[PDB]
């Protein structure tokens, strides 16, 4: 039951799920992590061609996900704030 191409989209998603998330913050999740995984398979192919040799279209990534995270609670703080 995956939706994206790497396994960290679909983990993240599919933790989502776990975490008992609303319809709404799954469909919003699902947003974030199908920009995320675009913009993931799009940079990699910066950082594969040489583009992010400084850590700044990957920047997006880590911040987005961070978002994300920031969002859901998926991979960061999860007790209160």
């Amino acid at each position: 039951g995956e939706e994206f191409r790497m396994e960290k989209l679909n983990q993240l998603w599919e933790k989502a799920q776990r975490l008992h998330l609303p319809p709404v913050r799954l469909a919003e999740l699902h947003a974030d992590l199908k920009i995320q995984e675009r913009d993931e398979l799009a940079w990699k192919k910066l950082k594969l061609d040489g583009l992010d040799e400084d850590g700044e279209k990957e920047a997006r990534l880590i911040r987005n996900l961070n978002v994300i995270l920031a969002k859901y609670g998926l991979d960061g703080k999860k007790d209160a704030r």
